[PDB]
Formats: structure tokens, C-alpha cells, sequence
């Protein structure tokens, strides 16, 4: 039951007034840190011209290019209220485009709240089997990149070039859901920073700046079926706003390495004080975006991250939190790292961390 | 394609530069005018506090407490991310609650995007032998007490209180959809006004001020099976520090009896001025909501609504256009008024329905 007052920079305040160094971001968003004054002043004046519109404005159109630019997959884009809506508007998609019913999807990912296939996640074969199996049915493959929901399970060496080569191979197309690793990973996502290209690509968190929006997007032949015709919704105008100062923001020189160098400190520091007192645990980084597990793994699906032995990191979370650090409460979400996050920041976090493992 | 530039009151501006007289209201938040003063500075000082927490605030509080005193049938309440969310867990808690499956609705009724019978609206007979036929089996049955997505269809006598009827006689639960009726009909809502009250209501709309929100709440036996285990998502903080403004901003004496004074001119004149040449038309307005049919009707249901003569409306609309007039584009989409409307403004918008409507 812990309730918030304020937060600014890689902080937060409670209604006790204790002060904490976040590792949530408003679970996604905040990745130039909370508060940011310069969004925050491009919010005051936007906020003149009206908090929501129900129409579109000019906004989307800056924050579309923006979008464009720096996803190669897209090259048209619609915005959404949230990234659950996106990700259905791209379900829609998906099939009316190949005319096709069937959609991969893997245990453990989370796109919002038989037609469905499932998988384990960087299971390859798997997923290539069930394309033998249902040659002529498959509309495509929608997965997290890297996985924020299943704790932090990264991709295999392989997995998103097999992705890549079965839907080719089968006239299905290839989706990710960058609703959190979108300009979280990467400028350009995890598909700019892993070099693979989907079909189509859903948007979200940062892109809002805070505020709640969402965006689909991918191949122009794709997007044009998009019509008026089959298959109010438009973003808010203040969230287009926070999302064109936030990207700009992430566009000057420094911001990706930063990420990288804190996040892996932080990673390291907490892997070695685990193990600094008898822990089996693992876990990594990529960028802004970090996991640690109880268990020593490794973790490349959710079977295995179910692993985690709960009852420790349940101490281990209250226990940070006495230590003035505020972690996701589930083993089961990924941590994020903004560039407010100072070097100090992270040494008093492993120091936290030591204090609290020495206990368990 | 009608691109937005700002809002203000009960105006519209383009990117062309026209301005307009608005009857959307953003899809229904904007009840106290667009970009209102007091909100806007509520919100400026809100501002340098976070956009964006994802965990819980005492705003959280103020507005559920007074949402509790303004609606009768909520005793304890929950807020979510939007209506539709709103709606979702109000459909989990049904069954939940009454461990049945199968909800009814009415054909015509939107809830945002077998377990599912439907209805026909203002249709008391066959409810009744859904629930002859599944006595039980039927968790409750869910309806916008006045209906605005479907042109805008008010419940006819003993509707709803057949509906109370019913429910209580076969142990189950009535559901209200309050989303745009919510603060809209009146202060306590359409079951307020109607003096019926449900046994679970959804907020939203105009408790965010004009920011995504959603609520969800009622008796409090039931809302207690909402807890720690079966069946991130909080408040925005923005958002209720607009909720909270807008609220009081109605509380003010004269707000209600205001709306209604200016909508039934409206809706009147805008009756007469067709009628004035020719046409069969209907229509009603109930407080700042309000609707126009192109057909004699009148319309208590959906089928009876797609009676309307959308050649008519579109052109109707499209004139109303360049008429300086902004109302929905969907002849089955309701309109509103807010407390920003003048006398004026309504007239104007008599003279342009006149000038239209005298060259169809
Ligand atoms: C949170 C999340 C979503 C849901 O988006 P909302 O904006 O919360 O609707 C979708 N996909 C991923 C990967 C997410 O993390
Ligand atoms: C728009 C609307 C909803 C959907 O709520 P959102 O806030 O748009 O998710 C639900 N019920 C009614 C009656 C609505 O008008």
C-alpha cells in the first residue's frame, strides 16, 4: 500500500515523505526522468489549447515523422489511446492483411488485457513447427522483442532472424510490440538495435511522455489497408506534446550510452552482492532495461523465470524499499533506468543492496 | 478530415483558422466548457508534480469520496486507466459476485472494445424471458440508462424499474454504464436523476477533466470481492486534479438547471427549423445531452434509430459545417452541450440549422 506524493528526476516521494531512487518510470515512460522541465514547460503551454481534442491536430503529424524517422519498420503510422489498443488495431491488421486467422503468440508476453497459437518464448522449433502444421493459416508472429513482462528475458542468439525467415517463408507477417522497448532499448527500438526488421511495429509508453497514447505502424502496403472502410481515436494532444520533447530529449548526443553504462553498474553491482553472500541468482541489462532473478538459470523463457524463488525477492523488495529504493513489487517485471539516474545514484543502490542480501 | 488547432469554452478552432460552436465536447468530458480556467491552473501546479505516477495518490481519494456522496449506489470505489477498463472489471465482478456467466445488453448499447445475451433497449419483455429461460444463470444485466451511442435514446417509462425488477427477482446484479451519462444527466447520474439505483456503476468522461480515466464501484458486499487476489493500474494524477476541479465547478448552484434551459432550446428550435421545411424528423434532449433523428420515430431502440435517413444527416452535417457548427459526424452519436454554451450560441446554431436545412 504505498502512496505516492511527487516525483521528479529518478526519484519519488511518498505521503510520509520518504524520498526513493525509482527503478519503475511510472512502469515505462519516464526514461528522461520525471518531471522533466523542459516537457513540463512544453506541457504548460500546450495545456492552454485544450487537455483533449477528440479530433486530430498538427501534433500527430510531428510526432508521426518523428516516429517514422526513427523506426525504420515504419513508414506509416496511426495513433491510439493506449498501447493495448495498439496492439489490437495491429491483431486487426495482421489478419485482415494475409486474410488469415491464426496469430503466434509466446507464454509470457503481455500485449494488454482456436485463433491463438502460443509458444515458449526463444523457442524456435516450436514456432516452426506450428507453421509445418498450419502452413496456410498463420496471419503472423507478434512478440515483445525483449521481454519486460516474464521479468527481463532477452533474445537468443538466432531467434528474431528465425522469426524473421519463417514468416517470410510463409507468407506471414512479423509484428513486435514496442510499446516498452520502443526508444527504451533504442532510438530505433530493439529492431534498429538488433537489426531486424518486422512488418509491422506497436508503439507506446515513452512516446506519451507520461501520458497514456499508443501507436501502430509498419510497411506503407501494409498501413494503406487502413482506410475509410474496414479495419474518435486520436492521441491527446498533450501526449503528443510530451512525446515530441521526450524524443528530442533522447536524440542529443550521450543518452543510449548513459543508459547502457548505469544500467550495467547497477546490474553487476546487484549480481555481485547477491553472490556476495550465497544467492543463486542471474540477470542482465540491454540499455535503460534490466532484471535481476532468484535462481541462477539462466532465464530464456517464463517457465524457467518461474523458477525465481518468490519468498526471497519478496524480502529482498521490502527490504530495498527500507533502504529508500523502490523496485518493481513482482520478480515478474523488468526494470527501468532513466538518464536523471547519476552514477551516485546507482552506488547507493548497490550499497542498499548489500545491506538488504546480508540478511536473507 | 477536420484537424484541430485549439478549444476554449464552446468554441473549436481549426488550422484553417475557423472557429465553431462545439457539440461533441471531446466525446463528453468537456461539460464545464473547454480549457476552463480554474482547470487549467489546477492542473498547471499538478504538473510540476508528475504527469504520470502508476502507483496511488490522495487524489485518488478526494475524488472517490466525492464521487461516493454524488452517487447513490457507489459506497466504495475503484479507478482504472478508462471507461472501457471501467466496464471490464465491472463485468468480472459481476460473475465473480454472483459465481454466474451470462450478462445480458441491449442491441445498440457500446461498452467500450454463449456468456452474452442481448436485447433489444426499452425492450422489458425480453429480459424477462432471458431470465425465465436462465433463472440461474444470468449474472446481471449491464445498460447506459440513457443511451448515447445509438443517437440518443432515453429509457421509456418503467424501463429501468423493470429492470430493478427483474435482477432483484432472479438474484441479479443491474449494472449501470455511467461513462457519458456520469455527472452529465446530473450530479448523481442518470440513477439519481431517475431515482433507480443499480447495484454496480461505471465512471468516466467528465471525472477526468478531459484526461483518460475510468471508475468503477457500488454496494460495498460487492465491491470487497475486489482485493488482494481475484479479480499498476491507478488514477493519473492529472487526471484527477481535473476530475476534482470539474466536480466542483458543478456542484455550483444553477450549473444543471443551465444546461437544460439551453438544450432544450436547442434541440426545439433545431425540431422546429426542420419541421420548418418538410422533414420528418425527432429527437430529445435530457440535460446536456441531447439528439436529432432523421425519421418521424419516434426511437426507443436501435433498429428504430437505423431508421434515420443518413443521406439527409450526412449533408445536414456537412452543411452545419460551413455553417460555423460543429456536431458529431455519426447520425448515432448524441450531443452536448456545456456550461460555456450561451443563450447566443444556441441561436446561432438555430439560424445555421435554419439556413441548411431550407436547401435539402
Ligand atoms: C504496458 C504494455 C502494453 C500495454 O500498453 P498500455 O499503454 O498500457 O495500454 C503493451 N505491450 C507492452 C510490451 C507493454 O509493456
Ligand atoms: C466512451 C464510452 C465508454 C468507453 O470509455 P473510454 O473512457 O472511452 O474507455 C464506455 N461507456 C460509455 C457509455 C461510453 O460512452
Amino acid at each position: 500500500p504505498i502512496v505516492f506524493d511527487h516525483v521528479k528526476g529518478a526519484h519519488i516521494w511518498d505521503v510520509d515523505g520518504n524520498q526513493y531512487i525509482d527503478y519503475v518510470g511510472s512502469w515505462g515512460p519516464a526514461i528522461v526522468g520525471h518531471a522533466h522541465p523542459e516537457v513540463i514547460d512544453a506541457l504548460h503551454a500546450a495545456l492552454e489549447k485544450g487537455t483533449s481534442f477528440g479530433a486530430p491536430c498538427l501534433l500527430e503529424n510531428i510526432l508521426a515523422e518523428m516516429v517514422i524517422a526513427a523506426v525504420p519498420s515504419v513508414e506509416m503510422v496511426r495513433f491510439v489511446n493506449s498501447g493495448t489498443e495498439a496492439c489490437m488495431a495491429v491483431l486487426r491488421l495482421m489478419r485482415a492483411y494475409t486474410q488469415r486467422e491464426k496469430v503466434i503468440k509466446f507464454e509470457g508476453c503481455y500485449h494488454g488485457h482456436a485463433a491463438t497459437l502460443t509458444a515458449p518464448y526463444n523457442d524456435l522449433e516450436a514456432v516452426s513447427r506450428l507453421f509445418e502444421q498450419y502452413p496456410n493459416d498463420i496471419a503472423g508472429v507478434i512478440l515483445e522483442p525483449v521481454v519486460g513482462n516474464a521479468g527481463f528475458i532477452p533474445p537468443d542468439a538466432g531467434f528474431l532472424e528465425g522469426l524473421r525467415e519463417l514468416t517470410k517463408q510463409y507468407g506471414a507477417l512479423l509484428v513486435f510490440d514496442e510499446v516498452m522497448t520502443g526508444f527504451r532499448i533504442a532510438y530505433g527500438g530493439a529492431q534498429e538495435k538488433f537489426g531486424v526488421t518486422p512488418d509491422l511495429t506497436t508503439l507506446g509508453k515513452v512516446i506519451g511522455g507520461g501520458l497514456p497514447v499508443g501507436a501502430y505502424g509498419g510497411r506503407a502496403e501494409i498501413m494503406k489497408m487502413v482506410a475509410p472502410a474496414g479495419p474518435t481515436l486520436s492521441g491527446n494532444p498533450l501526449a503528443m506534446t510530451a512525446g515530441i520533447k521526450t524524443l528530442e530529449i533522447l536524440s542529443r548526443p550521450g543518452s543510449y550510452e548513459h543508459l547502457d553504462r548505469i544500467t550495467g553498474k547497477l546490474v553487476q553491482g546487484l549480481l555481485d552482492a547477491a553472490r556476495e553472500f550465497g544467492h543463486e541468482v542471474c540477470g542482465g541489462h540491454i540499455s535503460g532495461m534490466f532484471g535481476l532473478f532468484f535462481t541462477a538459470g539462466p532465464v530464456t523463457n517464463y517457465e524457467q523465470a518461474k523458477q525465481s524463488d518468490l519468498k526471497k525477492f519478496a524480502a529482498f523488495h521490502r527490504g530495498m524499499l527500507e533502504q529508500g529504493i523502490y523496485l518493481a513489487p513482482s520478480q515478474f517485471e523488468a526494470g527501468f533506468t532513466s538518464l536523471a539516474h547519476t552514477e551516485a545514484d546507482i552506488e547507493r543502490t548497490i550499497a542498499a543492496a548489500r545491506t538488504v542480501l546480508s540478511q536473507l
